[PDB]
């Protein structure tokens, strides 16, 4: 078996320095483990510490499975249960087990067989009538607290560890199905699985199956040893209880005072025999799946949730066809007069700024994920270049591409712009580029933010200031000298300047001619070229790809942004 | 005391009706009675159908107080706590009670004594420690979940109700804590104050500080009567426990199974000597405050959720100020030149559409707390005209006209539009005005809609569709004669025309005018006059101020249906 064991253990929170746990001393045999203690005495704390969660700064003290430290291939075979549940609301029960399991146990096992545990589990947890309904979301009525925590411990216990452990893993279910959960944890604990797991209000059918306890509070250690043994050591020192029924809130009445308590009773522990023969004991004894697979499987379930999500896809769908449609019927009919100039850099304005001020949806369903992302990831399940890979070919890839096409589609034949294929493509292309853009920027800026208002309000006002340097609001002539230097920073600059370059060249708007050509205007722009010289633009090629060019060294930029400041983000 | 009663009572929930709860019959006379049942029993849906909260039309059964009926004034004599907690996070514990004694304690009773109950229910809660400290929030640390659940729990036990209804009072609550509340409400119920309430897992202690019990299952009554006669009456039937210590857990490891068994108890029941008496007893038996108060707390509430808040109010206005500052840098000394018109009409359009996007952010905090208002509404807070006009004197009107200010006074001088004060402050009217007829139109949009994500985009679609018929993007004049009538529900056409108006009259952007006195250019759009008639615009001042009064009308007409939408809400 698996002989956990700790001695020393402190730690510390951060400025001002608390110490949340003070001098900890136990051992933890296989079996059965529990931990026992009033609310914010440190329970959820401890378990992360014994599961390598804690950032190791605070910790002073040594955790040594069987002598030997801790594995390196530790959290490749033990599970971690989480006290507030991280389950996807828009998968299934069964897609969300499928996937633990297909990124978490190893590939060598057929999908038959891993279906077969899984469909074992749901019968031990009593998940059936709930099998392939939807986890909670915030358009369908979601399944019962019950039935998500019982997803969310099925999730780990499907990956047959050797090591578990169980922050309030019966909290708001019935005593029925607590006793069946907790009877489950017996049976299999009786196969040399250790188990470590806290707990509210054990009944005393429940406190029988222990076969080890941990009485924590206030930080201090009150008592450790076998389950038996704890009555009559308190017995010994006092509290004749003789009257309470259930032994566990003798206990906590005791330490909630049914000098200072606290530090009174630990004394007590110290002076006990148990802690002497702990301290003898202590002193005497002292990836799974390569990166394709992990890409594959999380591209499937950002597949699902963006597909279950429809106000990132098919909202933003549909508003682009109506747009693309208003505007073809509004600018229909493009005329080379007077107002042709006006006309034509309005709509393309506009398609710009529409295509940079859609990617805020989007990125706010990958800020929300954050934490998902941080459990998932100490679990074990995927790398960080795999998670940032995966989201990307499902969700900025696919999604971000198709606006453009439309938006083209629809509007270049019906108002009448440049009848030439190159310039169809061209629009086509230069859009993809600044949405990518558009996305990337995002990223980075909201990758690693636990709030997405902060994210939407930032990303907002940063498009916002982009666009004053559009070229149309303004005249980039009449920028003073020392702030022209930030029009390079501008997607929508690029971005709109291609899109009037290809235009504008071969155009003229003045519809007298001869009228024109005897006696041309000083203060005329007749012409697309003159209004092109005007805005501050390049006639040759090159000053077309040269936007391209830069949007492209945009995205690149940005990604990689994007994924440091997941890469250094804290863990733990 | 007070006798409350039931008889026949049925309900049902819609399409497709389902019968959540049948055939049921008690009485629940002063002192304390529960509630016990398994999950998805119907124990909260009885709770609510006994407190008046449940749409009447599915209720087919008589609920009798004291023989009589329902009192008119029931709701300003019972209490209702909530079983997911309703608490404003960004204020603190005692803002809160001082809140909710306020507006339904009456006001005969001077402050002082009003808070003196408050600091009794402090201390009798066991609260003393996070008494001023602040609920939880996005941005601050929360309270711990038992210290929330009691100041739910007071903000009701203040009001000093002849009955009061709890649906799980304890949940997650430490046991020593939760001892402590029960021990109160018996103490509290020895006074004449019935007590209903549900529960999960009692201890035996607290079972027998009842004085009557309901036990529901499936929507089917199992038991009702004294706590103490039931085991008994199970004892008859079956089960002769004799090995369970908690008799709780014995009546649900009946109902949980440890022809169909819930019919078969349900049948044994009615055969039983308790429902043959409890028929034949039935059988036989059968504002507080002003407006003025309203408005004022209300206001109050909202400035402070609004300060605490800083996403709406301090970014808010720092962003203005940043715009403000880097709008003047760039059009710094616009010129009667060339370029003058593109960059006065830029600078313009923009002022308009930022005024326009800025109000999205304030009403989404009107839409969070739909559930909120529902449930002060019910329990007989304030009306709705008051919680109306309250949330607009506080959030609409001060923090909508600041900007226009900030943005006028900083940008004015700087540019160097016209010089008179007669333009200044119209141009700050005219942007105060747009500001608020676009919170209105967010208000009508977002009133009486659940989620935040939806409302958003219906919005921000709106908005888009306004802006394309601003005047700036396309010339109106190229509308075809079947959609121009779309131009007259366009906010920012209203503001972008009348700021138009105002500025290009007196203008003249040809530098050489001798030059061109002599021979005038055919297009040239020499002259403001010449560029605003182009656009499709009046030069007289009624073509000013007629927009003025189209966006009051707006604004008058878009609070007008918010309001409806709020009264004819579903509040059930
Ligand atoms: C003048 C108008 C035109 C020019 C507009 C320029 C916009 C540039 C946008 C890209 C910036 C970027 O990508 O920011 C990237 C930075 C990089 O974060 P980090 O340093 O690695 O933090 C490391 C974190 N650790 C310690 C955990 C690793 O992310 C941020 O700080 C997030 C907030 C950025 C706010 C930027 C607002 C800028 C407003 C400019 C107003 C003049
Ligand atoms: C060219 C410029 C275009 C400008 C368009 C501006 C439209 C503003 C209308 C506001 C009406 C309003 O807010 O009314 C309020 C209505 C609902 O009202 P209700 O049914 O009474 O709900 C009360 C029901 N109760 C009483 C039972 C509770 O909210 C909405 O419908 C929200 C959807 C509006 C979508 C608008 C999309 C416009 C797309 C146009 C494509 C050509
Ligand atoms: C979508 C229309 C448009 O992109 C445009 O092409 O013209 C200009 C402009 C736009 C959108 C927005 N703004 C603008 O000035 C300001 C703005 C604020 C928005 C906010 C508030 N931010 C300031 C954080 C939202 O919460 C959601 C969408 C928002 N969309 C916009
Ligand atoms: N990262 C942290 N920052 C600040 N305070 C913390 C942090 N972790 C714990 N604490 C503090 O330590 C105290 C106890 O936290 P702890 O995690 O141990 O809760 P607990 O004992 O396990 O009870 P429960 O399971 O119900 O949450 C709390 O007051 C908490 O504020
Ligand atoms: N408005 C509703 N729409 C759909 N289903 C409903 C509605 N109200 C109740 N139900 C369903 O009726 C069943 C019983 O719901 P109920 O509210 O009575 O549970 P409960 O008594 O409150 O238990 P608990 O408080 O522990 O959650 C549930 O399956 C619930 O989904
Ligand atoms: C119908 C037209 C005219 C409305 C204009 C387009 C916008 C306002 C409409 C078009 C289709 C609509 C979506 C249609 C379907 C769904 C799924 C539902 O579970 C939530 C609302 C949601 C996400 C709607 C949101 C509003 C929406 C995006
Ligand atoms: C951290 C982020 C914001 C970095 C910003 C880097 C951007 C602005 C850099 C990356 C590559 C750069 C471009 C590289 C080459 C060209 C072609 C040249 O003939 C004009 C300048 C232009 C177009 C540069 C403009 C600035 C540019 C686009
Ligand atoms: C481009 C410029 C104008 C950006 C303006 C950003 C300023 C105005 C915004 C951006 C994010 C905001 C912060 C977001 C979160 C917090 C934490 C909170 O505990 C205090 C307020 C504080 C510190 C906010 C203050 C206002 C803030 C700093
Ligand atoms: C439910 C919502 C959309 C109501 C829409 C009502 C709006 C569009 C109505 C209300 C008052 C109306 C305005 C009342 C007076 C004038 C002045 C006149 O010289 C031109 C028309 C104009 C400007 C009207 C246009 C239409 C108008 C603005």
């Amino acid at each position: 078996g698996a002989v956990l064991s700790f001695h020393n253990i402190c730690y510390r929170v951060k400025p001002v320095e608390k110490e949340i746990l003070s001098n900890i001393n136990g051992i933890m045999k296989p079996g059965l483990n529990a931990i026992l203690g009033p609310t914010g005495g440190g329970k959820s704390s401890l378990l992360d510490v014994l599961a390598a969660r804690k950032d190791p700064s605070g910790l002073s003290g040594d955790v040594l499975i069987n002598g030997a430290p801790r594995p390196a291939n530790f959290k490749c075979n033990s599970g971690y249960v989480v006290q507030d549940d991280v389950v996807m609301g828009t998968l299934t029960v069964r897609e969300n087990l499928q996937f633990s399991a297909a990124l978490r146990l190893a590939t060598t096992m057929t999908n038959h067989e891993k279906n077969e545990r899984i469909n074992r589990v749901i019968q031990e947890l009593g998940l059936d009538k709930v099998a392939d309904s939807k986890v909670g979301t915030q358009f369908i009525r979601g399944v019962s607290g019950g039935e998500r925590k019982r997803t969310s411990i099925g999730m780990e216990l499907i990956t047959d560890p050797s090591i578990l452990f169980l922050d309030e893993p019966t909290t708001g279910l019935d005593s029925s199905t607590a006793n069946a959960v907790l009877l489950l944890l017996k049976r299999m604990s009786k196969q040399g699985r250790t188990i470590i797991f806290s707990i509210h209000q054990p009944r005393y059918s429940i406190f029988k199956l222990f076969d080890s306890l941990t009485l924590l509070a206030s930080g201090r250690l009150m008592f450790h040893g076998p389950a038996q043994e704890a009555l009559g050591y308190f017995e010994s020192a006092g509290y004749h209880c003789e009257a309470y029924n259930n032994p566990a809130d003798f206990f906590l009445d005791i330490i909630n005072g049914d000098k200072p308590l606290i530090e009174k009773l630990a004394e007590i522990y110290v002076n006990s025999s148990f802690y002497k023969e702990t301290k003898a004991e202590l002193h005497q004894l002292s990836y799974t799946t390569s990166f394709c697979h992990q890409l594959r499987w999380v591209s499937k379930r950002s597949f699902k949730n963006l597909l279950g999500n429809p106000q990132a896809s098919i909202a933003q769908i549909i508003v682009t066809v109506v747009l693309g449609l208003v505007i073809g019927a509004i600018y229909f009919g493009l005329k080379n007069d007077s107002t042709g100039i006006q006309n034509r850099a309005g709509v393309l304005f506009f398609l710009t700024t529409n295509q940079c001020f859609s990617s805020v949806s989007a990125v706010e369903l990958f800020v929300v994920e954050k934490k998902l992302f941080i459990h998932e990831y100490i679990s074990g399940y995927y790398r960080v270049s795999s998670y940032f890979l995966g989201k990307l070919l499902s969700d900025l890839l696919p999604m971000r591409m198709l606006p453009s096409i439309i938006f083209t589609c629809i509007v270049y034949f019906m108002l009448g712009l440049k009848p030439k294929a190159d310039a169809f493509f061209v629009m086509m292309f230069t859009l993809m580029m600044v949405a990518y853009s558009a996305s990337s920027m995002a990223l980075a800026i909201a990758a690693g933010q636990s709030v997405v208002s902060v994210a939407t309000l930032l990303m907002t006002i940063c498009f916002v200031f982009m666009m004053i340097f559009s070229g149309l609001l303004v005249n980039l002539t009449t920028i003073a000298s020392w702030l022209s230097w930030l029009q390079y920073f501008s997607i929508p600059r690029y971005g709109f300047t291609a899109l009037q370059h290809n235009e504008f060249l071969g155009q003229n708007f003045c519809p007298g001619l001869n009228a024109t050509g005897n006696n041309p205007c000083n203060y005329a722009t007749c012409t697309g070229e003159e209004y092109l010289v005007k805005q501050g633009i390049d006639l040759s090629p090159w000053g077309l790809w040269k936007n391209h060019v830069a949007l492209a060294c945009m995205i690149v930029i940005f990604l990689t942004i994007a994924y440091l400041k997941l890469l250094f983000l804290k863990k733990y």
